[PDB]
């Protein structure tokens, strides 16, 4: 249905670009069975179909190598119609061929350079000469001789555009030389091949756009008039421009560009001066297309503008669009960020009648734009992009963009020895050897951060999981909910149901949840926004909720995403317990945040996870299942998670082989793993002190410590305080022993 | 212009967009749009004079115009052009569709009554983008990139009702566009238990717009609003995520704190907006979740605080008074602090209906269990109803939780087993007993006593 | 030949003092290429429609000599975030600048750079890869950091042979 505008639906005419052996610029060759299938004969010129409006036509020729479904085209040919290797293109004989009266030919200002001859004798009177060759306006022939080989684009052929270059044609050289950055910017042009994920929306667009223009006959049959209203609209770096600029490189149609603000002008009424002339411009050329970037800066919402000019201008927009004179045929494109400021009058059907959603692509999506902005740089035999495309979770398209910037400078960096900058010229040697490789991949994706989490960034103290010691149930609990419904969600899909998103922490003070969620910062395949207690409040009335909201947006937008928020009990507590907190702001952050995570919005892949010290002050709306769905408590430490904390914080400190940590465990009960972390600093402290004695007492006698010894410990062990007093422990355990007769059952078993 | 309408009459004078060159001159900061104002009025008070000219007027939004143009003596007459109604819209389909080469399966009157707050723009775009489907089908037999199109192709392209469905499933109404969000699909059977709150629902939803005449007769107005309170994870949202996917009638759904802003006069501006748009696409659903957050005892606000929060009640409280018992415009507010609910909204006139979600009972939580799992395959050998009996003050929630402990179990067994697979080379087809077993051991109670 | 555009935009972000205008004048007096000064207030102007064409003329200038680098300072004043602000002509200057730096028509071979106390001020969009592409932080300097720019400043001084400057970059 949708999708089918992209199908080629494997056409017989259409056929496989392949390498020309032997083929000259001005023919091509294919398979003597596709001539009879096509009924062409030999010496018949043919108009190939190809990219971005270029056509091209050359001699047919009988070829066994070219295959049947291939068609042979030199360099120069695909050159001239803007096809790489492997496209697919028709052919179809050039109908009414006319001999060519004169031709006009420009050279290109790099290859002119240092041709001691005419360029018009050594190159253009022999290759010429009986030549016969078909040519093209806009098409550039490569033409050996000389000290470098020129290639030469013949501006105006005569007659305009179909022509065959005879002896008797008129041929000169005359005029400025064709630039050789113009050619490459002609060579960097976007079409449809170019824009990558997001296939529903181009072939909208493609509908909106491209059937009107080619098969205006089917509308016309079915007394319909087709949309002449586009609305591209989503989060930066999506890709809306870069359709834009597809849509305007590839449809014969007039194209009209509007910058949002370009249209403001001095004088009273000159920017409804400008709209008019570009509508009515727009007009003069009957299928036009006007593209309006930046709709949201010109079309304000008449109510809340607060400037008479920007609510006339924004009136004005709706009668050029809308009125007693109706458009004929002009298609109104604009590209908004924010569709909601947009005016509520130009969301209309009369005149923004279809908008397309430019949406954050998924894994394949990305797989697939990192193939097509791939398929030009140089790469490595090792290079894997399914991996790459895997690791980048909430890249948007530009970001991927950039990581690739982002290992090219990698590579370049690598040959940084062998290249000189104060050098003029670097060898061709290392040109050559110069190559994007897997582990400029690998680097730039550590190096690699979304575009909309740049603001939500912070530093953080690179701990691993084998850091924590103990809680071997809750890693692999948490390691499981962050993976699940990434990796695997056609189990969940298989068993219908969808997947536990929230996890809270509880515990005494020192039992180690900022710590886990270190660990998940570092570790875990999701991007993390780490959010402070109080820092979304703010003084002003609403700011706070439209922080809340934007937060949870943004980690709905780098889905999949966690949410950790280190101190819960502040941000979200029990309601109507303020005597002030503003006009219930308090309260209406806490309502804000209970929408937000169970609302009737559609559930999104983000998960949320909450520490807290006092469990019991949180408000019970949010512990309700759906908001926070799994309690975890995080107890003082057993004596063999003591070992085990004892082990990790001492794996890079050396320590003596007769300090046994069983005994310290062994002794130390109610310790929190903060306590044994301060015993041990207090132990590497001593040592500290001991070795810059030892030190002082050297220089004195110019007028020793290797490794943590026993004697440290035993000094460390006797400042050694307990941090967690009975009392606290009895109200954690209270929350729990609630909890747990909540539950009513130790045990449970079905009747048999 | 109006020198031209003198030399020529009769004449008519049609002003698009009357509110550009008309608007408020208190609120104008300029002098020469106030001097375009006085002219305007002075220019038609000589018209007053005049013969044969009339001047006819339009625009979107009444109140920017300028309560001099609204005195009497100038534009005395005004018409309200109202949204169509069932009939309106039928007869819009028939004038547009004449020109179509609609089917004999298609018929105009099932297209009519499906539409709820279509102004007739959003006619036009059904019927387009029925058109475009069309194409579509077509579309298989003949590819854009080929330059003509087969004759019989041509002959073939026909809309059928098929389409109009299609469009029907796409369409929404222009007001809507800008207030829509994506809602999870829910049917009735999809909720388990609360029969009697769904049968109330659907039947104070579909009584006066299906049946005014019996109000009429009665001589009793309809209840326009519903107040849903109740312990959290009972069901309130998702019988408002249920009346907004199957019920024919526009939903609004809005957060409660997101209509404040901190300017001055935005919050009561956004909630005349939010009003004013549910009105023109009646009969339309607005729910307010969380209501306990606009919505707050008087005085709080202003003993701390600015005190805008007062002026966003009163402004609510205004404007559903303002409305017409006509329009059919319901308002259902859920909260779980129904005490610090503002007691004059739920002063008779205004939400005077009440609805208390309970905490479910024995045969409900029978049904909440089964409906969990409608869609997931299961051993027969479980017993829900054992659960249900074990679970007696369980929210609905907390069986939720424990079955999706149960599929959670389920799949990192069968990971365990693949990868076990997958090491020897280098299962769970439905939860089993020992899944819920374990569920019901990290249960708890999410609502206390 | 590596087949990649180089970075064309820079933003330098640090507490005041670090270094980040002396960076930009460095960079000015050091290569071979035009430099144009933006300053955030003097682009604006109480005329309608004059910020936008002050915006336009600039890049057009930049546009005009290439390769060019462009040094917007102070660029937190002149780009806040949309959301936020309430007053139209800001939005529109913005916008404005949204479009110059990447749009329809793509710039060529100017780089351009910006100097600001406080990134999260500028808005979101001028953050994205197109319009900024790295973000390089001037942080504050270590004891061997300022014991190199107390080198540097010193050069010129005259010193006696009694002072120091290890010492004083110990100190501070
Ligand atoms: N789908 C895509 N396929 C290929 N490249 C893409 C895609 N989306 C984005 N890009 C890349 O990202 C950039 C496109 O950014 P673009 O100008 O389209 O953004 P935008 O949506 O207009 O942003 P803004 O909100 O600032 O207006 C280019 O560098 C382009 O190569
Ligand atoms: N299981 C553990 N393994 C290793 N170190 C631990 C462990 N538990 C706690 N620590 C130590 O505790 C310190 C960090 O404590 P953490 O941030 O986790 O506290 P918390 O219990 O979340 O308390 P708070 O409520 O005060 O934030 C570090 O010194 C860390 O080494
Ligand atoms: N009757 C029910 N049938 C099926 N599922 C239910 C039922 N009641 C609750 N649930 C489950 O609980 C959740 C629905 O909770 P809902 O949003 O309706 O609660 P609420 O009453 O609005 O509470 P809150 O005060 O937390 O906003 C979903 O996960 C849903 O599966
Ligand atoms: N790294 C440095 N090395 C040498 N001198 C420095 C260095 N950083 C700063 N200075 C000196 O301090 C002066 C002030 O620094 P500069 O004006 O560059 O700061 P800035 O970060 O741009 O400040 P502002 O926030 O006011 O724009 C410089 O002109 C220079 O003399
Ligand atoms: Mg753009
Ligand atoms: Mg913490
Ligand atoms: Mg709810
Ligand atoms: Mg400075």
């Amino acid at each position: 249905l949708s999708t089918a505008i992209l199908k080629q639906k494997n056409r017989p005419n259409r056929l496989i670009v392949d390498e020309a052996i032997n083929e000259d610029n001005s023919v091509v060759s294919l398979s003597q069975p596709k001539m009879d299938e096509l009924q062409l004969f030999r010496g018949d010129t043919v108009l190939l179909k190809g990219k971005k409006r270029r056509e091209a036509v050359c001699i047919v020729l009988s070829d066994d190598t070219c295959s049947d479904e291939k068609i042979r085209m030199n360099r120069v040919v695909r050159n001239n119609l803007r096809v790489r290797l492997g496209d697919v293109i028709s052919i179809q004989p050039c109908p009414d061929v006319k001999y060519g009266k004169r031709i006009h030919v420009l050279p290109i200002d790099d290859t002119v350079e240092g041709i001691t001859g005419n360029l018009f004798e050594v190159y253009l009177k022999p290759y010429f000469l009986e030549a016969y060759r078909p040519i093209r306006k806009g098409d550039i022939f490569l033409v050996r001789g000389g000290m470098r080989a020129v290639e030469f684009k013949v501006v105006e052929t005569d007659p305009s555009p179909y022509c065959i270059v005879a002896p008797d044609t008129v041929i000169h050289c005359e005029g400025e030389p064709i630039k050789r950055e113009d050619e490459e910017e002609s060579l960097n042009e976007v079409g449809y091949d170019d824009i990558g994920g997001c296939r529903k929306q181009l072939a909208q667009i493609k509908e909106m756009v491209e059937l009107p223009l080619r098969h205006p006959a089917l509308f016309k049959e079915i007394g319909v008039k087709p949309p002449r209203g586009i609305l591209l609209y989503g989060p930066p770096g999506t890709g809306k421009t870069l359709i834009a600029r597809a849509v305007a490189n590839e449809t014969g149609a007039f194209f009209f560009l509007i910058n949002g603000p370009e249209i403001m002008s001095k004088l009273a009424g000159e920017s409804e001066s400008n709209l008019r002339k570009a509508f009515e411009e727009a007009e003069k050329n009957a299928p036009a297309i006007i593209f309006i970037d930046e709709l949201d800066a010109i079309a304000p919402k008449r109510e809340k503008t607060h400037g008479e000019v920007e609510r006339r201008i924004v009136s004005q927009l709706l009668t050029l669009m809308d009125g007693l004179k109706q458009r004929a045929h002009v298609i109104v494109m604009a590209a908004t960020n924010r569709p909601n400021s947009i005016d509520p009058a130009l969301r209309r059907f009369g005149r923004f009648d279809r908008e397309v959603d430019i949406g954050i692509p998924d894994a394949t999506g990305r797989l697939e734009i990192l193939q097509i902005h791939t398929k030009n740089m140089k790469l490595a035999d090792d290079v894997d992009l399914e991996q790459v495309a895997n690791e980048t979770h909430g890249h948007v398209g530009a970001d991927l963009a950039a990581l690739c910037s982002e290992a090219a400078l990698q590579a370049i960096r690598k040959k940084m020895d062998l290249i000189d900058l104060e050098d003029e010229t670097i060898d061709a040697e290392v040109m050559n050897s110069l190559a994007v490789t897997m582990d400029d991949f690998r680097w730039a994706l550590s190096q690699s951060n979304p575009s909309a989490l740049r603001e939500t960034v912070v530093e953080v103290p690179q701990v691993t999981w084998e850091d924590i010691g103990g809680l071997e149930d809750v890693k692999r609990e948490l390691q499981e909910l962050v993976q699940y419904p990434v990796e695997h969600p056609d189990k969940f899909l298989k068993f219908g149901m969808t997947p536990s998103k929230g996890v809270l922490f509880y515990g005494p003070p020192g039992c180690g949840k900022t710590l886990l969620a270190k660990a998940i910062a570092n570790e875990c395949q999701a991007n993390f926004i780490s959010i402070k207690g109080p820092e979304l409040l703010t003084m002003w009335f609403g700011e706070s909720e439209a922080n809340v909201r934007e937060i949870f947006d943004k980690a709905r937008q780098a889905a999949p995403c966690v949410l950790f928020f280190d101190q819960l009990d502040s941000i979200a507590k029990a309601r109507g317990g303020n005597i002030g907190d503003g006009g219930g702001a308090a309260d209406r952050v806490i309502n804000q945040i209970l929408t937000e995570m169970d609302g009737m919005s559609t559930k999104k892949n983000v998960f949320i996870i909450g520490a807290t010290n006092r469990p019991d002050i949180i408000d019970p709306a949010i512990l309700r299942p759906g908001r926070l769905d799994q309690l975890i408590y995080i107890p003082l430490p057993d004596e063999k998670s003591r070992v085990a904390i004892l082990k990790a914080n001492l794996r890079k400190s050396p320590v003596a082989k007769d300090v046994d940590l069983e005994f310290l465990a062994k002794m130390t009960n109610g310790f929190s793993g903060a306590d044994l972390t301060e015993i041990c600093q207090r132990a590497c402290k001593l040592a500290i002190r001991e070795s810059i004695e030892s030190e002082i007492r050297r220089e004195r006698e110019r007028q020793p410590v290797p490794e943590i010894r026993r004697d440290h410990f035993e000094e460390a062990m006797r400042f050694a305080r307990r941090s967690v007093s009975d009392n606290d422990i009895r109200k954690y355990e209270m929350f729990a022993q609630t909890l747990q007769q909540s539950r009513g059952f130790g045990s449970f078993r079905f009747p048999s």
